[PDB]
């Protein structure tokens, strides 16, 4: 038997672009319908759902747990990056601070915003709780949660290395994106990634 | 200022009669116009086609352009990898006590089958041709060819290793797939993987 866990992005933060980290960005209520009547009338099939903790998620979780009538639970090591100090503050408020995080960019390797959470920080309880999630898998399951947790799970699948500044520069996984991992269980554990960042509404 | 690459990789090729009373590898031609009809309703708009000159990708590629009236060339240096082009080659046991490239799966360059392209030969070949093709471009492209081609062509815009078996062991194309790539066009060329391996019916 093989199982699909579907990894989606929650939509957008109804907000001007910037660091939308931990702090609980909130997204509009006719957004989440839309992405939920897109998920149920293209007929995914799922028996589970798991969650970030923070609203762009969670309540989008929610709106499909009982739309389906599915167990969700939620998973703190699925939030995304903790930036600290420039967390949730806009692009353009940071002209007037820090031009900091281009050498963040640049390489993160060797880089963190001074109150933040390193990449390998991230990474850790990224794929640590995705290595628990695929060992502890029944049937199928959708994991809402935010593009660069997906990214980090699909540097792991993939094996390229977490490391690389590009991978995170160029990969644009978009907001009610719906990224296909299909996980094959015999002896020892293997997983194949389908169809990355396709989209459902806009 | 921003501009749109579409990769398409050519649908299912089920087995039918070819050249000479050969059995070929030809996608049926009701199942070709589903494909048809499936890029036609889902509205992607695109000025040229860029098409490999192999069998399955042309034929598609020719009716796309006649059927959206838009401007269509063929590229030989977006075809397969050409796994073997061998004809006898004393190969009356030699192919017959051969596991077919098992270092193709293994390894970057440690096998070939005296008559083959390499992944060096292969990666470079598409790459020159990827970098010509994303400094020529005005306007929006279609480009139908193979998945072995689309997963270099996301290896160097990713900034991934091509070397890394895994990348095409695990990451899968499926066929009818459109795989999004937007470029955008400055002081350099900027480019963003968005969607990859996105489907358009079975």
């Amino acid at each position: 038997k093989t199982l699909n866990i579907y990894l989606m992005r929650h939509g957008k933060v109804d907000a001007a672009p910037g660091l939308h980290g931990q702090t609980d960005l909130k997204v509009k209520e006719a957004e989440q319908q839309q992405i939920a009547m897109a998920w149920k009338t293209k007929g995914y099939d799922v028996a589970g759902i798991i969650s970030s903790p923070l609203s762009r998620c969670h309540d989008l979780a929610q709106i499909l747990a009982e739309q389906q009538l599915l167990p969700m639970t939620t998973e703190d090591d699925l939030q995304e990056m903790d930036f600290g100090d420039f967390d949730g503050m806009p692009f353009d408020l940071l002209t007037e601070h820090w031009k900091k995080l281009d050498a963040f960019w640049q390489s993160p390797a060797h880089h963190s915003l001074p109150n933040a959470e390193s990449l390998s920080t991230f990474s850790q309880r990224v794929s640590r709780a995705w290595s628990q999630i695929i060992n502890d898998i029944n049937d199928n399951l959708l994991i809402v949660t935010h593009g660069g947790v997906i990214r980090i799970i699909l540097a792991h699948v993939l094996g390229v290395d977490w490391r690389n500044p590009q991978w995170y520069s160029t990969l644009a996984i978009g907001n009610a994106s719906v990224t296909h991992i299909t996980i094959t269980i015999d002896d020892q554990i293997y997983a194949s990634v389908r169809s990355i960042g396709v989209p459902l509404v806009e």
